[PDB]
């Protein structure tokens, strides 16, 4: 009889430092990232067959269906890092020997959302083969071995937050240094400082961001052509990434905030394209209905907003962005990181 | 100095029973509601005042400021369970001397969402004087005394699940008798069940619903004048209420979906308005793209529906529901009831 496994990982809300964890960057100056699990989840699921085939079917439902042979799967562009890592994995733990499975996966938000949907697909897709094979991957080892399918086997440029925020979950400082050296911290953060902040923030789903990759293109480009104000503004990121940290474990809002701001500021400052005309008016607009401050969650250019709003101002808010393109929604937070269980076997 | 309170409390999904909590039915058969809080909540803040003056903030920003005065607030039509809440706390725990304060509401969702919204911003309200005057209410004291400010001192009627579920949170299978008697059932599902239940739901917000009142008076003139086949129609959702409890303590999704069905049919047939043309509309296309069952959450005639959909079907119900008019989201679960936290004092 067939086994079904399923794994889910949660999404995350860039609160602070996303751009200096960039390669360059976080190599020769240390990154810092500051950044929260929310209640949106990517999910995998395996089944094994029993046919000899592998299939495997995507979030925007493509499917892709090869015979059972003991050579690696090309990464031919078609579904790259499922292929990676049911390659990886059958190397490593079936001793080259392929398994008849279908690996599919799926989510609660799309590429270019600024959730870190894209990594946490690749993590949740390895939390299931966790599950399958019973195999002793610890968090640090999962995320690690996230980075490597995606950025090195599938040879895709990007940050190095995601992966952390999909396998530890909560609430995490996250330090990046070079030779792939990461240490995440977990902020224990007092039960009303959790209440308030949640009182206080707004989320609102602009539409898909297609500037990611030129937006990291372009912060990384500012560390290696030497470009003096970018990489000051990518300094502040960082500095005020600890800024909110602190404010965070000390209770305070004020400090919250205006590190808020300041980190904007800097996020903008970085690269050309993390925001624009329309994104700038929707924040004007959202400042002028009461908000204190806010940002794009991602790396830039659309997808997921956050506005911090005090309690009294948060109906104005939300009434106010009903007049903008997108979708308004609460912010929950989640502490648990990727889980998995069985349905069949 | 100023003290600052805030509460809040989490809005639920209806998943079987409503309309049995009607108090004609209730009183003489005998109700069972199952449902689920989720993670959007009612909101209530105290804010004590250095002025003589009561002032009350709603929701939808209705604003009024009374003199402070040492007779009960008038309840004029305007924010009134606002004052009726302001005046039992005056009368029964400050020995009927008035407190200068400012008592305002927020939600995460409007009234006719068919999450239970408007008990529940009640419930938070007591919660709030709860924290302020330290009082030793137990959940069943504030569930039922939200039950009377609303039904008896506002005398608005309605239904009796929505106090229980923002007081106690989670899962809930109530019991609802005559003379105001009420048990509650929290059920502890399985860890696995609750995750795969979480991967097959699919919220559509559809707009406010109006019905409401209507659906509610219809189905407690059902009982009233003896109509046949709408009673037997109650009795129905009745018997589906314990089919999908016991289907939920046994992680038997089939039975799950099969209740939801034969529960869906029966709420319809109870009251006129439950749902109608453009509802019928959406599901019709839901079932099309795969999903298996689903419901109006709350009374009926438009806000929240939900869906229960295989995850091989999940994304395809998405993009389709994405055609129609209203909001996607996914469904979490929280299994915390209302609480409070201090800001100043
Ligand atoms: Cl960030
Ligand atoms: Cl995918
Ligand atoms: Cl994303
Ligand atoms: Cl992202
Ligand atoms: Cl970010
Ligand atoms: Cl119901
Ligand atoms: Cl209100
Ligand atoms: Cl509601
Ligand atoms: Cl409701
Ligand atoms: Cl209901």
């Amino acid at each position: 009889n067939p086994t079904i496994i399923r794994a889910r990982a949660p999404l995350r809300l860039g609160l602070a430092g996303g751009g200096t964890d960039v390669a360059p960057y976080a190599d020769t100056f240390g990154g810092y990232v500051l950044n929260a699990t929310i209640d949106r989840y990517a999910y995998a699921v395996i089944k094994t067959l029993t046919i000899p085939a592998v299939r495997f079917v995507s979030t925007d439902q493509q499917v892709e269906k090869h015979q059972l042979i003991s050579e690696p799967l090309e990464l031919n562009g078609t579904l790259n890092l499922h292929k990676a890592v049911y390659n990886h994995m059958i190397r490593n733990y079936n001793h080259g020997k392929p398994i008849a499975l279908e690996l599919s996966t799926f989510c609660d938000a799309p590429a270019g959302s600024g959730l870190g949907s894209s990594s946490t697909l690749v993590v949740v897709m390895i939390k299931a083969f966790v599950e399958l094979l019973n195999l002793p991957l610890d968090d640090y080892a999962i995320a690690q071995l996230a980075y490597r399918i995606e950025r090195v086997d599938c040879g895709l440029a990007g940050g190095r937050q995601d992966q952390y925020s999909a396998t530890f979950g909560g609430f995490n400082f996250m330090e990046f240094y070079a030779a792939a050296r990461t240490i995440v911290n977990p902020l224990r953060i007092k039960n009303w400082v959790l209440c308030e902040l949640e009182a206080s923030l707004v989320l609102f789903y602009t539409g898909v961001s297609r500037e990611s990759a030129k937006i990291i293109q372009d912060q990384s480009d500012n560390v290696v052509s030497h470009k003096t104000a970018a990489i000051e503004a990518m300094h502040g990121i960082k500095r005020e990434a600890l800024v909110m940290k602190e404010a965070l474990l000390k209770g305070d809002f004020k400090a919250f905030v205006a590190s808020m701001r300041l980190g904007w500021d800097n996020k903008k400052n970085s690269a050309r394209t993390v925001s624009n005309a329309h994104i700038d008016e929707i924040y004007d607009a959202a400042i002028r209905a009461g908000a204190q401050a806010g940002k794009v969650s991602g790396a830039g250019g659309g997808g997921f907003m956050l506005f911090f709003v005090p309690t009294e101002k948060r109906m104005d808010l939300i009434r106010t962005l009903g007049e903008y393109d997108g979708q308004v929604s609460n912010c929950h937070f989640t502490k648990n990181g990727t889980q998995a269980w069985r349905i069949a076997n």
